[PDB]
């Protein structure tokens, strides 16, 4: 049966418009696991070309959700080529997400001391790459690319695979270049806006979805979400990012069930798509070698027992560093088979995270994108 579909991209191919179509029907039925690096990364994968993941080694099936980011499309591609992975995603049915860890415009040229010239250099850079804006044709020049790479991102059959770009995430902090300090929320709408025209109709991209993904919010309101947010002819997806503690994180797990229950009666309300963009344990307490054994069922129990929240199409979660990060100290999310984890209790809950019947990954989804549709 066909369905209304109104996206950002009123001229968005048909497996682009089948994905939003498939993530409307399938959210109220299950929430969809995503994994970024999913299969390029991982402690337990003895190959990085897009057939393992530390998800399959632990549970026999891989992410619905694979993520990646401009930092393997954008010059100079600091997270290597994605191209051959996405295909591999997507020939398993996969849905493919990519995040934007933009470098800094305004000081890219100045890179040797990080973090000076990538995301997380905190110099605003807001106004400065706008239109008039000095720093405008190096923003350019970043857009250039990944329309250049979304053009190009074809299946075996020469048609585009669509992508859940996420644009300016954690905007609502100031860790990066376009975060609430260096801009007003005007002026980060601006930025939103120009640089989803820019793709769209500049570039001629087709194959995207755009997402939203401000920070959680302690003060969970309509408002509030909606003081940055780009609007809706900018936006067809609403999710959030929300890092919490791994100790006494009742209070914490209760936030992240309203800001899901806020963005998904928004989202009904405004024929978007909502979801958890990002979500886990805070990095510094992973990398302090803590671990919390009741996580992912905390996580389950909690979205689906709300009427609202469990409503989201998917959640993500971040990567498995495959020898961790600089102190090597551990950097990673999806528990692996191996002793750690075995020991530690972290795998059995996340084995029965995947066993609960509202969980859904690659095998699970199915037709996502050879559904009929009508704008
Ligand atoms: C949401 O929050 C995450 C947890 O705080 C953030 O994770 C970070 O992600 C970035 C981007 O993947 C990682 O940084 C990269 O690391 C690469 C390998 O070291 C390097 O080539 C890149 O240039 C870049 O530094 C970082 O270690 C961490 O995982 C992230 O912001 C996410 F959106
Ligand atoms: O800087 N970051 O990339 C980042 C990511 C996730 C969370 C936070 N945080 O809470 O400050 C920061
Ligand atoms: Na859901
Ligand atoms: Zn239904
Ligand atoms: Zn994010």
């Amino acid at each position: 049966k066909p369905v209304t579909v109104k996206l950002v991209d009123s001229q968005a191919t048909m497996e682009t418009r089948s994905l939003f179509a498939f993530m409307q029907e399938q959210r109220r039925h299950s929430i969809m696991f995503g994994h970024q690096h999913e299969t390029t990364q991982g402690l337990t994968i003895t190959r990085t070309d897009g057939t393992q993941s530390d998800t399959f080694n632990a549970v026999g099936d891989f992410a619905a959700v694979y993520g990646w980011d401009t930092l393997s499309i954008v010059a100079p591609k600091a997270e290597g080529d994605i191209v051959a992975q996405v295909k591999k995603a997507y020939a398993r049915g996969g849905i493919i997400t990519v995040s934007s860890h933009f470098d800094n415009p305004k000081t890219d040229t100045q890179k040797g001391v990080w973090p000076v010239g990538t995301s997380w250099d905190q110099t605003p850079a807001v106004v400065d790459s706008l239109p008039g804006g000095a720093y405008n044709p190096v923003l350019n020049g970043y857009l250039d690319q990944v329309a250049e790479w979304a053009n190009n991102l074809k299946d075996e059959q020469g048609r585009l695979i669509p992508v859940i770009f996420r644009l300016y995430h954690a905007n609502t902090g100031s860790w990066f270049w376009w975060g609430d300090k260096q801009s007003t929320p005007e002026q980060y709408k601006q930025l939103f806006r120009y640089s989803v025209e820019y793709l769209r109709d500049v570039k001629g991209v087709r194959n995207f979805l755009y997402a939203y993904s401000p920070n959680n919010f302690w003060d969970v309101t309509e408002a509030n979400y909606l003081e940055r947010y780009p609007g809706d002819e900018w936006v067809d997806v609403l999710g959030f990012d929300t890092y919490g503690p791994v100790a006494d994180n009742a209070d914490w797990f209760r936030n992240v069930v309203a800001n899901a229950a806020l963005v998904a009666r928004m989202a009904e309300a405004r024929g978007k798509i909502p979801v958890i963009s990002e979500i886990g344990i805070r990095a510094p307490d992973i990398e302090a070698g803590l671990y919390d054994n009741q996580w992912y069922r905390k996580l389950i129990s909690g979205l689906k027992a709300d009427p609202d929240a469990r409503e989201i199409a998917f959640l993500l979660v971040w990567r498995n560093a495959p020898q961790g990060v600089p102190g090597q100290v551990p950097h990673y999310w999806v528990p692996a088979n191996r002793p750690e984890n075995i020991n530690n209790g972290t795998l059995e809950d996340f084995q029965a995270f995947y066993a609960d019947e509202f969980t859904a990954f690659n095998r699970d989804i199915e037709q996502v994108y050879q559904r009929p549709t009508l704008i």
